[PDB]
Order: C-alpha cells, then structure tokens, then sequence
C-alpha cells in the first residue's frame, strides 16, 4: 500500500502539492528563548529555531540555550536529538549537551564546507596528535581512530570531563556526499548507511538520544529520522501497510519546524522506507546488495 500511494503520487505528479500542505499544516510553537537577543549568536540560521518546548536545555546556570530539540517518537519508541551544526561558539555547548544527554552516537549528513560555502564548524579533531579542548564547557575530545569509506566515515572520538576524568566512547557517522538540499545517491547508500548507524548500537535505548545534525538540522537531519522512524513502526506494527509516512512527518514536525525542506526529500524517504522494508519483512539478501550497490570500498 505504501508503494501504491508512492505509484499514485507520481502518476499525479502531486509531490509538490502533498509537500506543501505538510507544510500548510505543520505544527507552529513558540521559539521565544531561542528569539531572545542575547541568543542571537547561538543560532547559525534566523529562521531555523528550536521550540521552547522541546529545546534541549544546557545544565550550566549562566545559559541554557542551544539550537537543538528533541524528537521524541513515542509510538516507534526511539527519541532524537536534531541540532544546528555547530557554530566557532558553540562547539564546547554541542559537547556539553552531548555529555549531559549521555549521547553514544552522534550522525553528521554535511560537509564542513559545501560549494564555496561553510556550513558548520570543525568541531571534533581531525588528527590524533591534535586534541581539542573546550574551555568553557570543560571538556577534552580526542580522535581515537577513523574508518573512511568512500562516501561515509565512521570515527571514534573520546570524549573527557576533565572535572571527573570519567572518559566516554562517542562514535562520529558522517555521510559525506549527501548534497545539501538534495538526496543521497540512493536508496541503497542511505539504507547501507543507516543500518551502520544501527548496528553500533548507538541507538539503543540504553543510552541517551543520538544526535543527529546537518547544517540547519532540519532538511538531511528530518529526511534521516523519518525514514528510520518509518522502519521502526513498520517492524513494531501488525500491519506495516499501515505506515503513513505524512502523518509520521507531521508527528516529528511538532518537535522541530521544517523537516525535510523539499518535495523530493520527501519523494526519497518514501524509497527508502519501501526499500527498507523488504529487510523488515524478512529479506536478508538486500542488506549485501544495499552495501554493494553503495560501492563503500571504493
Ligand atoms: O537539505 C537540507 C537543507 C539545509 C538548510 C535548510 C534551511 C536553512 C535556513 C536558511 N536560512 S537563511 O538565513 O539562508 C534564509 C534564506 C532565505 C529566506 C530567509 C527568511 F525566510 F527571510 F528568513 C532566510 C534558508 N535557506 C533557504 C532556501 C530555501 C528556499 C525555498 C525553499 C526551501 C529552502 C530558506 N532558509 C539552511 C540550510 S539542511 O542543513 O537543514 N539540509
Ligand atoms: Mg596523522
């Protein structure tokens, strides 16, 4: 049924009109703490602002305030943390609420610098030798080590509150050739992609919620989380025919305003949850065909 609705949609050439009543009928809350002047600087895009509602708040007394919200989808039971890319002031905030959420894993879909343009700071270490510390926020990060794909690369960063010298393992993804305001190469790369995110087990429960991040932390941010939401539900259901990938979107829009920020996002999270669901339903030969159609060891 999904993909007939998906057939349906094509035939009608309507993914704009579908995506813009998503739009139309988007949930709008209050963003005042995120508005207020003093935040100003604290937000790398005015038009991108978390809700007051589900903003993450910081444990430090002088400012709680990030660019980030959580998702918290309570029928899949899986929450998310979605922020902002990190600003050059910010970077000690991102760790801080990373630590203090117990993050395990944290998903990055951009590139620092993205045709001409940046897009994000370099917030975690690049060589081994070079350390970073925040000091304001009291933290140290090391990069551990790193496995570099062809389009994505997992690293294994430590991350240190010098205060307790308790040290944690925090597992960077990073999807490097996913364009900004556009899809990734397939259904196949995304899903291969996906499933590594999965099989860290930085998404257990047991830990705090993964932090997902793209530039804004909206359009590649939104278009990762629905999709996985969508696969959690279809598993969790009796019938995964049931899955209404609109009404899902328009649950997780009450956390975060624009996610997925164009029709064909939402046209490829559509494709990868019908594709993803053959692993759902059984099917344990798509998993190799998602890696070797995805040519990660180029
Ligand atoms: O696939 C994506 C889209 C990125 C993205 C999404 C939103 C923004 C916020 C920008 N604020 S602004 O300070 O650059 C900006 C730009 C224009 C107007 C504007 C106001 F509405 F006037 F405030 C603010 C931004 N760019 C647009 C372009 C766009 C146009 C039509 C439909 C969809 C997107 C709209 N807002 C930046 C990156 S992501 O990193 O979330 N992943
Ligand atoms: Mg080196």
């Amino acid at each position: 049924e999904m993909e007939k609705e998906f057939e349906q949609i094509d035939k009608s050439g309507s993914w704009a009109a579908i995506y813009q009543d998503i739009r139309h009928e988007a949930s709008d809350f209050p963003c005042r703490v995120a508005k207020l002047p003093k935040n100003k600087n604290r937000n790398r895009y005015r038009d991108v602002s978390p809700f007051d509602h589900s903003r993450i708040k910081l444990h430090q007394e002088d400012n709680d305030y990030i660019n980030a919200s959580l998702i918290k989808m309570e029928e899949a039971q899986r929450s998310y943390i979605l922020t902002q890319g990190p600003l050059p002031n910010t970077c000690g905030h991102f760790w801080e609420m990373v630590w203090e959420q117990k993050s395990r894993g944290v998903v990055m879909l951009n590139r620092v610098m993205e045709k001409g343009s940046l897009k994000c700071a370099q917030y975690w270490p690049q060589k081994e030798e070079k350390e970073m510390i925040f000091e304001d926020t009291n933290l140290k990060l090391t990069l551990i080590s790193e496995d570099i794909k062809s389009y994505y690369t997992v690293r294994q960063l430590e991350l240190e509150n010098l205060t307790t010298q308790e040290t944690r393992e925090i597992l960077h993804f990073h999807y490097t050739t996913w364009p900004d305001f556009g899809v990734p190469e397939s259904p196949a790369s995304f899903l291969n992609f996906l499933f590594k995110v999965r099989e860290s087990g930085s998404l257990s429960p047991e830990h705090g919620p993964v932090v997902v991040h793209c530039s804004a932390g909206i359009g590649r941010s939104g278009t990762f989380c629905l999709a996985d939401t969508c696969l959690l539900l279809m598993d969790k259901r009796k019938d995964p025919s049931s899955v209404d990938i609109k009404k899902v979107l328009l649950e997780m829009r009450k956390f975060r305003m624009g996610l997925i920020q164009t029709a064909d996002q939402l046209r490829f999270s559509y494709l990868a949850v019908i594709e993803g669901a053959k692993f759902i339903m059984g099917d344990s030969s798509v998993q190799d065909q998602w890696k070797e159609l995805s040519h990660e060891d180029l």
